[PDB]
C-alpha cells in the first residue's frame, strides 16, 4: 500500500538518475561534447510509465531510482509545476509521444500525460516521409524554432515514438561585459587547439578548491533562481574527476563553496547533445520498455512498445591575490534550479 513517494524522494532518486546517466554517456561516447537533462528524461520515462505494466513498469521505477511499488505521479506534478513556475527559468520543452493511429488510446493515459506531466500524445500515421516532417515541425515549433530537423532517419514499422527535446539560454544575474572579452586558446587536447572568444569578470562567486579530486568549482548564478556548477578539473585527469562524479561529491562541494573574489575566464560555446535513450538506457536496465513484448497496456489494449526514443538538448552560452578560474580546457558542469535542487541540466565541453 505504498502511498506517493515524497519531495525528498524525488530528488534523491533523479539526482542518483542524473549522475549515473552522465557516467555511461562519458564512456559511451569520451572526447565528445555531452549536455541533457536528467529531470526531463526522468519525466518521460515517469510518464511512459502510466501505461506501463510487469516488468516493464518495474524496471522504468528501479531504472528512476525509485522503489519497484512506489507512487511518483504526484510528486512529479508538483516538481514540474515548481520549475516551471513564473519567476523560474521558464524552460520550453518539446515533449510528446507519438503512436500508430490504427491503435486505441486509453483516456486515462491521454488525460493523465497531459494533466500530470503536461506531455502530448498524438496519433500519426508512421509512413516515414509525412511522420518525420510531422514530428521534426512539432518539436521545432514546440522549442520556437530552436531545434529543427530532430528526427533524421525513421523506420516504418515504427508504432511509437518518443520526442524529448529542450533548448537553454539563460541570463547571467551579473553579465559579462563585451569589452573584458577577449580571444585566447581554448586546448581541447594536447595536439588540438581551438580559438575561443573568452569573456571575463572578476567578482564575488561562490568558489571552492577541491584539493582531493583536483578541480576548481565555481557556481554561476542565472537570473531565474537557478545557477551553473563548472566544474575545473586541474591539468590532466578529468576522468578521475568524472570517476568521482557523484550525488556525494555534489553535496560536498555545495557546502564546501565559499563567496569569494575570483578572477574568472569563460569562453562563449554552443554544445549539445542527441541521444538514443533505448541504447543510453539500456545500461541502467530499462531494457523491455524498447523492445516487442513490452507491457504498456495501460497506454493501448493492442500490444505495443517504444519504436524510437530521442532526447536532444541545446544549450548557449553568450583583494588580496584571488583565484584564477579560467576555463580554456575542457570541463564539466551542470545546471541546478535552486528551489527544489533539481538538476536541470548536465554537460561537458570538449570542443567549444
Amino acid at each position: 500500500f505504498q502511498g506517493a513517494a515524497s519531495s525528498h524522494k524525488l530528488a534523491e532518486a533523479n539526482t542518483d538518475f542524473a549522475f549515473s546517466l552522465y557516467r555511461e554517456l562519458a564512456k559511451s561516447s569520451p572526447d565528445k561534447n555531452i549536455f541533457f537533462s536528467p529531470v526531463s528524461i526522468s519525466s518521460a520515462l515517469a510518464m511512459l510509465s502510466l501505461g506501463a505494466k510487469g516488468d516493464t513498469h518495474t524496471q522504468i521505477l528501479e531504472g528512476l531510482g525509485f522503489n519497484s511499488e512506489a507512487d511518483i505521479h504526484q510528486g512529479f506534478q508538483h516538481l514540474l509545476q515548481t520549475l516551471n513556475r513564473p519567476k523560474g527559468l521558464q524552460l520550453k520543452t518539446a515533449n510528446g509521444l507519438f503512436v500508430d493511429k490504427s491503435l486505441k488510446l486509453l483516456d486515462s493515459f491521454l488525460e493523465d500525460s497531459k494533466k500530470l506531466y503536461q506531455a502530448e500524445a498524438f496519433s500519426v500515421d508512421f509512413d516515414p516521409e509525412e511522420a518525420k516532417k510531422q514530428i521534426n515541425d512539432w518539436v521545432e515549433k514546440q522549442t520556437n524554432g530552436k531545434i529543427k530537423d530532430l528526427l533524421k532517419d525513421l523506420d516504418s514499422d515504427t508504432v511509437l515514438v518518443l520526442v524529448n527535446a529542450i533548448y537553454f539560454k539563460g541570463k547571467w544575474k551579473k553579465p559579462f561585459d563585451p569589452e573584458n572579452t577577449k580571444e585566447e586558446d581554448f586546448h581541447v587536447d594536447e595536439k588540438t587547439t581551438v580559438k575561443v572568444p573568452m569573456m571575463s569578470q572578476k567578482g564575488k562567486f561562490y568558489y571552492y578548491h577541491d584539493d582531493e579530486l583536483s578541480c576548481k568549482v565555481l557556481e554561476l548564478p542565472y537570473k531565474g533562481n537557478a545557477s551553473m556548477l563548472i566544474i575545473l578539473p586541474d591539468e590532466g585527469g578529468l576522468q578521475h574527476l568524472e570517476q568521482s562524479l557523484t550525488p556525494e561529491t555534489l553535496s560536498k562541494w555545495l557546502k564546501s563553496l565559499t563567496r569569494r573574489s575570483v578572477e574568472l575566464y569563460l569562453p562563449k560555446f554552443k554544445i549539445e547533445g542527441t541521444y538514443d535513450l533505448k541504447e543510453v538506457l539500456s545500461n541502467l536496465g530499462i531494457t523491455d520498455l524498447f523492445s516487442p513484448g513490452a507491457d504498456l497496456s495501460g497506454i493501448t489494449e493492442e500490444k505495443l512498445y517504444v519504436s524510437k526514443a530521442v532526447h536532444k538538448a541545446v544549450l548557449e552560452v553568450n583583494p588580496r591575490s584571488p583565484p584564477e578560474f579560467k576555463a580554456d580546457r575542457p570541463f564539466l558542469f551542470l545546471i541546478r534550479e535552486n528551489k527544489t535542487g533539481s538538476i536541470l541540466f548536465m554537460g561537458k565541453v570538449v570542443n567549444p
